[PDB]
């Protein structure tokens, strides 16, 4: 063999992509600066324009007549390494390096891995305008929080940064009032290579641990400085005026997330918003309550996802009861035969949160153990009746000539279903 690595240094999938055209790198051009990119990009980028690194700018041309003479500008160490270990994308695999390419790339990388907490986009048919979605982290006064931001792509995509800003209101010392985000990777610290997976989890680390010392808004960032716990409670305060955030726990990023899957094309106030998260968190209570009864009353020391199924049969009507109990029983079914994966709820099928619903149900003190199987069971019953409240609210904004559901969307759909009207009457 031309050679191995030790197991711990071969390089992942990620690891093996193009800086340029983000798509696995074939026959690899190592510049003298060793930076590298793969042919197709070194010939669009390099060869045939300005013969300087896209990286770091450095004059390549010698270098390049001495090794096209003698075809020896491909990394042949690097390239063996790829072809053995990803031979499958090497195989599929002026064209490349173009700005309507690279960001198409980066959208599919978004689909087959989507980061962690977030979310982008084009917004109707430009490729270079995206919204994306953000949700406020836990370890932040922001959580519970759904972040609308704009991203604009320059012409000259990758080679200079993409414009991003908020558009959701936030308090925030490197976040100004028109969503400006003062944020190294926009600016002086850009880099062909970034994405814009790597921008929004750059951001998301600003909300959780802010820079007071280059800031946007002097006083937010003197308040950090001085009483961090009136920031605290000011960005928790935004968080539940602008962001959708709750005084209790919040779903609202994954009932919008289930709301573009049942009505794309139709949003949610912040009103009704918050009646979606009363909505699912008295269910959460009411299911989870009678499911640590169910446990108690016949000496069990622990919740599964058979008092969950028990629990639903009990509260809901009995259409309601059947369907809910089957979409539980899939994603417990779905879960157990499926690999683990980045997320619980994406190994269970799910949009709503089963890390976060099996924490909840341990730390309601609902029983001394609480399985596997019962978060999972519980979110896929969230997810459904969520499913089928907003399908029938966003039927009424429809008939209503309205693009947007809002709280007598909610009251009208509940009101006018049987089922919907005996389980949420309050
Ligand atoms: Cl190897
Ligand atoms: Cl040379
Ligand atoms: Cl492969
Ligand atoms: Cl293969
Ligand atoms: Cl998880
Ligand atoms: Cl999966
Ligand atoms: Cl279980
Ligand atoms: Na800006
Ligand atoms: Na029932
Ligand atoms: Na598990
Ligand atoms: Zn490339
Ligand atoms: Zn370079």
């Amino acid at each position: 063999g031309h050679m191995a690595l030790p197991k711990d240094a071969i390089p992942s999938l990620s690891e093996c992509q193009c800086g340029i055209c983000m798509e696995i790198l074939v026959e690899p051009v190592t510049l003298p600066c060793n930076h590298t990119l793969c042919k197709p990009c070194f010939q669009s980028t390099v060869e045939k324009a300005s013969l300087c690194c896209p990286f770091c700018r450095r004059r390549v041309s010698s270098w390049t007549r001495y090794h096209t003479r003698r075809n020896s500008l491909v990394n042949v160490e690097l390239w063996t390494i790829i072809q053995k270990h990803y031979p499958r994308e090497c195989k599929l695999r002026s064209g490349s390096g173009s700005a309507l390419k690279r960001i198409n790339k980066e959208l599919s990388d978004l689909a087959r891995d989507p980061p962690a907490q977030c979310s982008a986009g084009p917004v109707g048919d430009d490729m270079f305008h995206w919204q994306a979605t953000i949700m406020g982290p836990n370890d932040s006064p922001y959580q519970g929080g759904v972040f609308f931001l704009t991203i604009h792509f320059p012409t000259d995509y990758p080679f200079k940064p993409p414009k991003v800003a908020f558009t959701t209101r936030i308090y925030h010392p490197n976040i100004n009032s028109n969503g400006s985000i003062c944020l190294d990777i926009l600016r002086s610290q850009w880099s062909p290579a970034l994405t814009i997976s790597k921008v929004l989890l750059s951001i998301c680390s600003l909300l959780c641990d802010p820079n007071p010392d280059d800031p946007l808004v002097p006083e937010i960032a003197r308040i950090y400085k001085t009483d961090r716990d009136k920031y605290n409670r000011i960005s928790r305060e935004w968080t539940q005026k602008y962001a959708m955030g709750s005084r209790k726990e919040s779903y609202s990023i994954y009932v919008y997330k289930v709301l573009k899957q049942v009505h794309p094309d139709t949003g949610i106030s912040s009103k009704a918003m918050g009646i979606m998260n009363s909505f699912v968190n008295d269910i959460f209570e009411r299911i989870a309550g009678e499911a640590s009864r169910l446990a108690h009353y016949n000496k069990r020391s622990t919740i599964t996802s058979r008092e969950i199924q028990t629990a639903v049969r009990l509260l809901l009507p009995g259409e309601l009861a059947k369907h809910a109990v089957s979409e539980g029983t899939k994603a417990v079914t779905k879960y157990t035969s499926s690999a683990k994966a980045k997320t619980r709820s994406s190994r269970a099928g799910l949009q709503f949160p089963v890390g976060r619903v099996h924490r909840l149900l341990r730390k309601g003190n609902y029983s001394e153990r609480v399985g596997a199987g019962a978060p999972v069971y519980l979110a896929a019953v969230l997810e459904y009746l969520t499913a089928e409240i907003l399908e029938l609210a966003g039927n009424a904004a429809r008939d209503n000539k309205k693009t947007r559901i809002i709280p007598r969307h909610l009251q009208l759909a509940i009101r006018n279903d049987e089922e919907l009207n005996k389980l949420l009457g309050r």
